């Protein structure tokens, strides 16, 4: 249920667990 | 037990495993 | 915030518009 999301220029990347 | 996602435009593609 | 996850055994592939 937490992300660690990483964003720039239109495009988010995301891991999330629990 | 983790999903990477990727988003853009609002549209998020996300891979669940583990 | 609309997703629809198809999944198999092991993996779940997801996409979210909103």
């Amino acid at each position: 249920g937490v992300c660690r999301c990483v964003c720039r220029r239109g495009v988010c990347r995301c891991v999330c667990r629990r």
